[PDB]
């Protein structure tokens, strides 16, 4: 199926995130830009989130690549997920009335994590507009929005009706 | 087979509802709504319900998406599966002569449960028609509809006869 | 296989009847209807029978869908596949000589069981011809008919021979 | 374990009903009323509840022997659960101040179930004080009550603090 | 546990009846026995019943051993296990006011079992004191009965009560 | 494969017949006399046989359906396999030289009584025994050659070479 | 449990007799037999039978020990289980009223055939039928009742 | 094993906080208090904590018995396990100097997990001697406290050192 | 795969043969015989043998269809797979150099019937007396290719 | 059970032979031969046989310790089996009537070895010629009891 | 048997350490205390090692116990398995030969593990008598220590020989 | 079992040689050293053998315990199986007639290399023979009959009647 919307340049993200599924969504992504580098990708998100590493491989993906990646969160985006549907691109980033955002995150890889935490809280400062120890403070509770609340935090442009 | 069915844009909800079976159900309507926004879905259902979360990202879609959807229940409406039955496109919402529907609704966030409920009972006081104070009562409690009683609740537009 | 009998716009009903069941009919039924609306459907039935809640769903889907539905008996047809045998096309119902048919009928709620069950019934009395107390006291006890005995409760239309 | 506590007659019903179950306790009712007619029960009850047909089985086992048996709901009593706490002896009945108490309840044996409810019902009306219909609505009704309001509906005699 | 209740003289039939369970059943009515030969026994019963030879097989071993069995229904005795329930030692057979009991009766070889049929017949009706062919009547078709209802039928000597 | 052999209008009855072999065999049965009613169908039996009433469901499906049914024993047909390889085509009864015949066949008992005095007379009809030896036979444990299958009247022809 | 029953010499068997069970049989007739060479066994059948290689096993252990093995028969005794009651000590073999008997019963072929034989010759001097009677009847299917089963000679005694 | 430490009146809490483990550790305490009721219980909590429901139980039983009960941490107590480690016997609350305590507070009724939140909060505060405000902030949030720390927080009356 | 073989007619039996085996390889020789009766088949064997029924049901399928099975040895044929080795078309029956061939063989009745028929069939595809075979299906012994050729198992050694 | 058997000094092997079940019986003998070096040993046995390798190390175990081990066939000792059996106690190998006997035997270049230890051994046992032994050991063939005790496998039916 | 050794006072840790392993290592610590206070303990240790939080609460049980807890390393003590050995009561600690040591260290939180490796850095130091930046690069590097170095570095008292 | 046998100071080793049954082996011997220091132990040996770690675990717990331990050989000795064998307490070390001994030897790379030469060492210490030669025989395939262990020095007698 998702193969049908695969050539509609639309790749469901419906899970946690996992390596396998940050593989995935990578190869969709590559494969899309293969393609048609220069048209639109269309991303969905329901995810309860995952891993800070296999979510920064998408979102470095997303950056890298040439079409623009629009997202749009239908149940759920937490944790990393919440983090991609930020990284969408501007004004691009939709939610739909009833959707929720929750943008908390949770050996010797630590030190490696507390970096990537670091990188994830200042893009997301930066995609928000919110300050950094703003950003801090509501990576580390636990806190739901609304498409509403989301959209006048600076996660989504646009709630789509 | 619903390979088949989808070619002919038709969705059979027929188990309950949950993350994974709301995946499938939004894909095949982003799908569809991929294939031709112009033209009509088929969505039949019998289901016993399931996760409000769940049944709130399929009802988001179908409202999202051009395509009307079109709602028929056949066994069963229960829970999210009546929710969905009654949000079916106006005039488009069926069922068959010996279906029952039961608007009774039985991980996260206690706030966001509670908040859910309180605009699935307002969407089914929109779509109903009913007061907001008897759609609370009734999805609060253990009731079935018929066939009969469903349309004259306004949960279903008409009814399907041989 | 059972793909290559579709194609001949046949449906095997093999196995005791639960939601899965149910549905996997339900949808080979909506299929064809919607291949082919004006073109009768073969429904073969061996079934020693089940819920009474799955049955009325492939009943109405039955009743619902254009194509007339010819109803065969294999081996046996008990509790609601004897309902779904009886349920065939007038004149299309049919049962091999030495097939059995028993209209005994033994998640869910009690009200909505006995509901189920006098509307069961009350078909039952229309397509056999029997009063609906005969069907009543005939679906609480257990008792076999033989192809003719079946024949001539109503049941069925024709016995296929030589 | 409970085996230990049997010695000092209580009895922990600590899942959801079912034949099992219902045998079980049964079995260790049926035990106790054996070794000593005179002497009181405890039946400790966090349970979510389960089969009518097995919960009456308990109940009747309860009204049956000589004992008396006093109920203590713990985390949780909800239906069959609660009916069992609610059919303690008198004055006997008794919730802990965080518990939660639920009255709300779930072929051919049809027409047996709708029957065993009547009872059911009946017999809750009477111990509560509350007329029929009340028990009517509110067993087919999803709700929830404190200690606190157990205690003034009357399910339970006492909180014990 | 029925470890603890066996040195009590107790034995649970708790299930439905198959050769496993008989064997279980006729080893601790055997062992018990052979402990203390003059002492009673108490048969408690709460089973939808199930195979007639494995039943009939209990029922051999009880009317064979010394000790008197008294029965006691508490949820329900069906098939077999309101056999059981029903040869009980007399004046000892016991039921729980909100129990249940059905006397209906559905690698052997089919006139073995149509004998065993006619045999259990014989023995309900001398349990019970009802003519043969009332019994022969009643068990071929579903009834359930109440412990008022088998108390009058003959079924059970006293309601357990208070 | 055995899809293959369908194409050729051969169906293999190769283990013991039960419900869902019977319908199995009974499927293939009606779809090959869907595709081509005039034209022939040929049935190999190697089986140990298994339930009169699954049997029997073959045995309707054979006589009811247009295409003449061959029936062909190969290693063994004992019980209601034995049973389906006499009442195949009349002149197109086969079995190889070494093969094997047992017509020893082993819920409404009352029913089971009928279908097999049905099975005895069938047997009597197409052997063109005495259903009094048909009784004996089908009664007790015995096995025929190819040739004692001849005699009985079981199969019309020995295939060779 | 049926450990309890050991103690009083009763050994259940309750089940189909293949080489597991036919072990375990042996073992328990060989260990009472230890126990208490001069004193009775009591063995309880309710079995569908099974490997006449088992059973013979079972029958050759109960002929071999000293104990005299009494046999009774409970829900049904069938193939080598009907065999094992007929072979119970002499006088010693008994029915419940409602209990059934039926007599019916490389690749180690030749032995087959042979243990087959042995078993028809002993249940003839057993029950007092004629070979050739044996031989028919247990190459076809049929159950006998307690009565009937008393009077062919596989039981001494139907107990109530 | 265990069962020697609880012969000398010592429960382990090693692991997540459900209902089974509510229901054993529920079921020690009252056997404990059972035995002795005047003598005191410790309780040792290594736990990443767990459902509110389940923590609101062992609680609960703690509070009611009468032996009083000692809480020691030993690697970790968070979520219901901090709670009930802090809901020890006043000056019998200890943990070891490298253990971690972590507030942080993460099927039915929505409203009830509300209301067990707030009095969650609200024991915590007596407890510890704290604002809710404060309580409320902390147990919204990650945060991990140190012996130290959880000391001067208020959730543990001393440190046993070497 | 084998699908491909098939096209080919080349059937492969590769494991110890049981009904199972046996149907499949029956299938594969029906359908061939179907599509081209007048075509040669090549059955290729490598199995530890089995089951006598087995093997002579396609033993017997063999012999019965229109094309002419050639049978070929690759690592080894035991047992049932020997014989059908030994059965295959005259002139066509094939070894490789290295492979190994042991004719030992492991209703009793009919078991016995179709030892003595094999037994037979054996002593007409080799030429040897048949009371040679029948002492050298008791025993357990190899044979290597060559000596399987000079006993008449084998037409031919494949080389070079 | 077992565990019950072993108070009694009576060892019970009822299965196949492999590493297992010879570590178990080993241990079994060696704890006996610990609790009392001076007492009789019962062996009773059922086997289908095994491997060379663990028969061997039962075997040397059976030989070293100080307990005479009297062996009893129950229903069938092949192969390994059948080799225990015939390495008893002199005077104490014992058969029951019905039972079999088949000494039949399924680093290579060991095997080859324990093989014609094995082989010496029976010689040695039974009286009979090792060149008879040979022929016997390669070939597959049941002894009856009465067989068995005229060959020198073992010295004694039970009975009566 | 490990219970056999138990009463002998003998701890056995030979697998890799994770939650499951320290609880029931932390209880036997615990029921060994609660037996004979006064008593030494012998834990020999042959371990892959594991996680630094379920290492640190055996650590701290061990620290906590008053009972001197001899530590002896048999195959291997490597990650959180060095750590315990070298964690030992001075003048206790012990290995065998040939056995081998690998201070090397690789559901949770960063900051936890980064703050727990300070400390089981600074513990080593004080055992070993390094200074703490030698522990710091030892244990970033994958290096094995036979006994001898093993003795030399502080991380035992004593090899075991003729 | 195994547990008597235990009370009676034998240990069966009757496996390979892993972790697992390194510790139990360890563990058996530790215990019988803490009952009865003074007091021989015999180990049983018929092993494959196994992992150089695993088996240099078992052979230092021997050198280190009190109690002599006598090495007994039944089927085979192979690898550290063989190894243990020859560790025995001298003159205690001993074989069945029938019994073979393989020296043949088959995660730090640079450490195996350690324990391997250590190995060689205290085979050559205990055989008597030159390291050379060990150097070749436990780095080839070679299988000793009892008699040949003999000679080698890996073992000091045969066991006979």
């Amino acid at each position: 199926i998702y193969s049908r919307l695969l050539k509609d340049r639309i790749i469901m993200l419906g899970s946690a995130i996992d390596d396998n599924v940050a593989n995935s969504i990578v190869s969709q992504l590559l494969f899309l830009a293969a393609e048609d580098p220069e048209k639109e990708i269309s991303l969905y998100i329901n995810s309860p989130g995952g891993s800070i590493t296999a979510g920064m491989a998408i979102y470095d993906t997303m950056q890298f690549i040439k079409p623009k990646v629009s997202t749009i969160c239908i149940g759920m985006a937490a944790s990393m997920g919440a983090f991609l549907l930020a990284a969408g691109e501007k004004g691009k980033r939709y939610a739909l009335p009833n959707s929720e955002v929750m943008i908390h995150q949770p050996e010797i890889a630590a030190k490696r994590i507390l970096l990537l935490r670091d990188k994830l809280n200042k893009v997301l400062a930066e995609r928000t507009g919110q300050p950094l120890e703003v950003i801090e403070r509501d990576t580390d509770r636990d806190n739901f929005k609304s498409a509403e609340e989301a959209l006048e935090y600076g996660l989504i442009d646009k709630i789509l009706t």
